[PDB]
């Protein structure tokens, strides 16, 4: 399956409330994956499995529809 990032962030207040809000645009799970970096924790919010290339682009769309952030492939 394939994945999208919508946002990184140093507070997690910030993640979560960026995954609620993808979830009323998105049928994929949405969820946060936090790692360090940089000597600090960085909240990473994605979605997916998504199962076609054609619903990924769809999906862009619609985050960008929403004004929720700039969505890009990534590989976890």
């Amino acid at each position: 399956g394939l994945y999208l990032q919508v946002g990184a962030f140093a507070n997690p207040d910030a993640a979560e409330l960026l995954k609620a809000k993808l979830s009323g645009v998105t049928a994929a799970p949405v969820f946060i994956s936090s790692v360090v970096r940089n000597q600090q924790i960085l909240h990473r919010v994605r979605l997916g499995p998504i199962g076609s290339a054609d619903e990924v682009s769809r999906t862009q769309d619609s985050i960008r529809v929403a004004n929720l952030g700039q969505p890009t492939l990534v590989r976890p």
